[PDB]
């Protein structure tokens, strides 16, 4: 089911989920308490589901 | 397909309830008084029927 989902990609272009993946990869080399891990995760999870253009 | 796949039954963008559930199950095993044991009832009833990017 997931090669199903890669083999469409008729976007390939979201506007959230790259935020998502540069704030991930500035974050991989850290060596982050897994508090900040938490809350960045939700934060991120709450951005990744967020309309592009609200405040 | 694509979002009765990655999104319904896949593993992404869980559903509002699921925040209720969490908040739910965190209630489960500590013993609340019964006081504040409605109170949070009636914040979740009314919290479902919002829209999520109102304030």
């Amino acid at each position: 089911q997931l090669k199903i989902i890669k083999k469409e990609l008729g976007l390939e272009k979201d506007d959230k989920d790259a935020i998502e993946e540069k704030f991930r990869e500035r974050l991989k080399e850290l060596v982050v308490p897994k508090h900040v891990m938490d809350v960045v995760d939700e934060e991120l999870s709450k951005l990744g589901l967020l309309d592009n253009h609200s405040s």
